[PDB]
């Protein structure tokens, strides 16, 4: 473990083995001294602009952590290509965490003059949340986790997290953690980390697409058995009374015709429109967005349960906060352009899965009578419901991959609405950072903590192994399947590529529904 | 070891047993040069303003020394809480102490 | 099995052994002779003042039964203080029941 | 285990071998139905008449207890005088307990003709206090001990108990006590009880008066070594000037030697006499008593660290909260006349202890100077110092064994006051109940308790087994000892027998400590 030998090697690589895949990646980060070596509380209020509904009580730390929630850490885009046209299904099933080359780093500033210089004796701190006893952080969909492309060198995202809160206060169970209130492993230069974990058992992800709809399920040339109510009055002529008449379903009367099954729990959304001319002249956004309320706040139910984006022949409409929106690359923070920005869609699941922003269906409102006539409500929302069958939200190469099963005594189907494997146990946080070197102490002692510092900053690299189980397509279809593929034409440049520029963009979201299956 | 191997790693936990609790607790130090390399030898009298009773004579040192006797140096306040919500009766049993990576 | 031993002793304890507790209690009871001796249908209808949220039928029975059932049969205060304050969680897993000492 | 057949036998006897002596006593009780079956809150407040030296907070209960905490509990008169006769101290090894031979009965009243007759169905509980649970309240003098005479029957006394309290009201740590919440034993008639403790080891009781004092341990025949200051100023004509003189100790001047060792310690006291004449006129009993104060509430520091009564000649005085009383027979309640008690003393320990009624020495007071003339201060209560010898009270037939210590982080010489052993793990409680039997319960459910019971008592006989271990006398005296001895005079009646009436009763007093022993 000397100064002068590496402790690692660079592994990024893919096997593709069978009924498995085994993915490498590793990239070079830096990380700087967070928060000056400091907890602080941090609140949000209702003074000034501030809403209610935006109001939080945390804490901030002088810790970094490391993420590779995001597909596209782990897969090359052919890989992606290689996964999704072949594949029914995929899971995760192990991985290897490494971290190594680490250097410490001291930088001294004098006369606007600035120099680097290692500072070899100094160490880092690792560790991991094994026993997930601090606030889960991964899973919210955050920046800075490894890039993309394996060239790109990235920074240490800085760990936080909140308590319970009243406005801007704090309550009586709201709570304080310290991270140095843990074990950890301190690394010199010379020295370096590594751990082991296990997915627990979770369903394989769907990569396919129904071939069959619910609704069409039976033999067209067929008729049923059973008989339906047809008609409730009489045909001929002008004397019109009421009788009771009875029908078979069949080949013409499909909508008509007993069936086993029912679609999918629905939570309705406002529609909008990319043709910006059809659409209604306000500000709408949030004022007509679909929302849960818990405890006098309000957030927008943002993707919320699985539907699909649009119905036959309307590409133009998406749910306003139904669909996982991606950036291009370099597109503003706030306020970017429909052009800055891709919107993924979840076709697919028509098959199954109410569309969006339409009514689940219909139920009865009263009691008929000769007086009364019948009347009909419209379910906009629909709890579950015995024999309904549904499908989960798709995946995509730059989307999130696992979230954290909070911990409650009760849950329905608790498969992330982001999208990905929801675990109990999900890989562990892993918590770094650069041990305080203090500057020159006073010559007679004082009490006070120390508040001055030497700067540094550290660098090095990380790896990641996971194995993934795949599942095997079994398909007696005859015609050819739909495939991703690559554009035939000739481009600018090409995608999924870097610039001019040396700049890596993914120019669409993939998904993974590429081939099909019956139902 | 190196100069470029760490020679600990940070223990702060706390485990409960039954009979037994285990507190450990690692910090950060500083350590400056004192008294300019000297022994120095100090004395308070009854000139000026000073009164008999704080009269001292004594001596200064060149060091430092390791203090942990507050309890709060080990236990956390949940711990405290753990500690004197349910006990009749505590005492220590034994310790262990260590310094490591360190940097001139 | 006498006329003048007893067959039973009293028993009203709580112990706790790190996850599991364990409580016992022991009450003296009173049994009349109920219903004299029959079993009678009973019902309530709609006529009169009663509505029909209320209706039902049914037996009444000779019959007497023992219920303990609320957590306080069990759990002194101090006790439920001492689990409370304690422990994330808690269920039962298993139960002994005596009669005796039955005099008529 | 039959109705027909006894459980016990009668054991009473006395056996000594050389350094043991084994006691046993059988009584007959009668325990009645306390407190309806209820436990009950108590207090005692300021309003009204009463005043804030006696307040307090409790609980009384439905419970009965034993009590066999008085030394003729175990020895029968001429026992005890072979005891004090002849050895130099006593003391308790260990002890069985018997219930036994126990018939439950239940009484009928109609028309004012009463009916008693036996329920053989019914049951008693009994249990020990092992783990010393329970507030103890054995040791504390109370009444309801089996009786000195064998052939007496006795009642059981009610169990109640004292928590902490603000004037007539609980405080946040006071403590409710439910006996039922032990497990304990049911016994019908034919059933029987019975228990095995260990004394833990005690310093022997002195039954012995030294022979030689304090002040007196030198050869009268031999003067000192060390010299002491005899003379400040000179002795001849009227010009006496100040000077220094030194003298050595001697036969003369034994006041004046050095010595090794002090007397015990000192909490002085008010004297009465027994001489009525000779008192003050004013009731000065609680005013002029001596006192402890603890927590804004007095006490009478009744009777107090050891002190001898009185000093040579004056068996008429007495500290006035100092000694152990006791009533002659049927002696009152309150206001009792001098004849109808009997006072202790303690004359034994004037030999290493202050007399009770002056001071424990003189200290000076100030510096004194060629205009100071020098002053003395008079000390009337000293605390423990270097060098301090003393004795403990002694103990009497009629007195208390034991005393249960409190459990505290300190103490100091950890001897009841009262007399006796102090002991961390005292003899247990034992306690005692009749087993509630509803009467006939109302032919529909009503949720309230029942208050509607059967009346009984019950009656057994009880066994105390007692084995005491003897320290024998060494004396190399050459001359006869004192003894307790009977009259030798024609006399009315027995001392320690019947009346003509058939009342026992015990004429004086009888302490422990005849032999003598050196210091």
């Amino acid at each position: 473990d000397g100064v002068g030998s590496s402790s690692g090697n660079w592994h990024c690589d893919s096997t593709w083995l069978g009924d498995r895949v085994i993915t490498t990646s590793t990239r070079t980060w830096a990380l700087p001294t967070y928060n000056n070596h400091l907890y602080k509380q941090i609140s949000n209020g209702t003074s000034g602009g501030a809403t209610n509904d935006n109001t939080y009580f945390g804490y901030s730390t002088p810790w970094g952590y490391f993420d590779f929630n995001r597909f596209h850490c782990h897969f090359s885009p052919r890989d992606w290509q290689r996964l999704i046209n072949n594949n029914w299904g995929f899971r995760p099933k192990r991985l290897s965490f490494k971290l190594f080359n680490i250097q410490v780093k001291e930088v001294t500033q004098n006369e606007g003059t600035k120099t680097i210089a290692n500072n070899l004796t100094s160490t880092i701190q690792v560790f991991t949340d094994s026993e997930y006893q601090l606030p889960y952080v991964l899973g919210s969909a955050h920046q800075g986790c490894l890039p993309p492309f394996p060239a790109d060198v990235f920074m240490i995202p800085q760990y936080g997290y909140l308590t319970l809160n009243n406005g801007s206060q704090a309550v009586g169970r709201s709570s304080f953690y310290c991270l140095e209130y843990f074990p950890s492993q301190m690394l010199r230069t010379g020295n370096n980390f590594q751990f082991t974990y296990t997915f627990e058992d979770v369903p394989f992800h769907s990569s396919y697409a129904h071939s069959q709809s619910l609704d069409r399920l039976m033999n067209p040339l067929i008729d049923q058995y059973l008989y339906y109510l047809s008609r409730t009055q009489t045909t001929g002529g002008t004397a019109n009374t009421q009788t009771l008449g009875f029908s078979q379903g069949g080949p013409n009367t499909m909508a008509n015709q007993a069936k086993n099954w029912l679609p999918g729990p629905c939570y309705r959304q406002q529609r909008v429109s990319t043709t910006t001319g059809q659409n209604n002249n306000s500000n709408f956004a949030w004022t007509a967005g679909t929302k849960y309320h818990l405890n006098g706040r309000n957030s927008l139910a943002n993707p919320g349960i699985a539907m699909a984006t649009h119905k036959d022949d309307e590409e133009r409409f998406f749910p306003s906060n139904g669909i996982l929106i991606f950036g291009k690359q370099n597109a503003a923070r706030d306020n970017a352009d429909y052009s800055d920005v891709m919107l993924t869609s979840e076709e697919e699941i028509k098959t199954t899965n109410p569309v969006a922003t339409e009514e689940y269906g219909i139920v009865a409102d009263n009691l008929q009578q000769q007086n009364t006539a019948p009347q009909i409500g419209t379910v906009n929302s629909q709890g579950a419901l015995p024999g309904m069958v549904w499908q989960n939200r798709d995946v995509y190469l730059q989307g999130p991959i696992w979230a954290k099963i909070p911990h409650t005594d009760g849950n329905f189907h608790p498969s992330p609405l982001m999208g990905g494997f929801g675990l109990k146990h999900p890989p562990p946080q892993i918590l770094i950072k650069n041990t305080p070197v203090p500057a020159d102490p006073p010559t007679t002692f004082n009490q006070s903590k120390l508040n001055s510092f030497i700067t540094q900053y550290s660098t090095g690299q990380v790896s990641v192994e996971i194995e993934w189980e795949l599942q095997k397509e079994n398909s007696k279809r005859w015609n050819p399947e739909i495939q991703y593929t690559s554009n035939y034409y000739k481009s600018t440049s090409v995608d999924f590529a870097v610039n001019t520029e040396g700049v890596y963009s993914e120019p669409r979201p993939i998904g993974t529904r590429y081939l099909t299956r019956n139902l």
